[PDB]
């Protein structure tokens, strides 16, 4: 089982200047309590913007893709290929952009969150991967960020 996971604006927008372009610690709590005691998979990227007090992410096997053979990432195993990393039995593939176009092909269960926010996309931004017709979902309500930011989550699955 191959998961994703992510938070995007409405737009598809997921990231821009290396960063999240909002704050949702609500989020947080939802990622965190999906991911929990699983394998967890990300970019080098994505790796990179983890805030050092929870870089690696605990209570997580951290599992980042480099085209460095030799990247140094403390508390994670650095892979070469998707193959080696999607060897975990529930894997949760957490970023960024690149890493989820990636794996979306391996994956039976998206698990994300829209936020609504006014945020058009631009030119290098990280993105949302789209979900075509294979796809069946089920939309939660939404619900009142206390940053104000209205937002929602949604679980897709495919046999
Ligand atoms: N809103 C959300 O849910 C999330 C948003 N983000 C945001 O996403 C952005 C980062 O996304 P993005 O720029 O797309 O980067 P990624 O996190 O997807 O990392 C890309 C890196 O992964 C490695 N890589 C990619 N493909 C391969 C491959 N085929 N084999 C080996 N290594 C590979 C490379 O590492 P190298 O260059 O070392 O070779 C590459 O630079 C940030 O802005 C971040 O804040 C991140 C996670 C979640
Ligand atoms: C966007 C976020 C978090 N939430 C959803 N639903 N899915 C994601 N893949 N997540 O991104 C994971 C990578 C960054 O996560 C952290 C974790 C703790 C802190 Br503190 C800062 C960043």
């Amino acid at each position: 089982m191959v998961g994703l996971i992510w938070a995007q604006a409405t737009s598809g927008v997921i990231g821009r200047g290396g960063d999240i372009p909002w704050r949702l610690p609500e989020d947080q709590a939802h990622f965190r309590e999906i991911t929990m005691g699983h394998t967890i998979v990300m970019g080098r990227r994505t790796w990179d913007s983890l805030p050092a007090k929870v870089r690696p992410l605990p209570g997580r096997r951290n599992v980042v893709l480099s085209r460095q053979a030799d990247f140094m990432a403390s508390g994670a195993e650095v892979v070469g290929s998707l193959e080696e990393a999607l060897t975990s039995p529930e894997t949760w593939v957490i970023g960024g952009g690149q890493v989820y176009a990636l794996a979306l092909p391996y994956a039976t269960r998206c698990e994300v969150t829209e936020v609504d926010i006014g945020l058009p996309r631009e030119a290098g931004d990280a993105l949302a991967p789209v979900l075509d017709e294979t796809w069946r979902g089920e939309t939660g309500e939404w619900r009142f960020s206390r940053s104000g930011l209205r937002y929602r989550l949604y679980s897709y699955h495919r046999s």
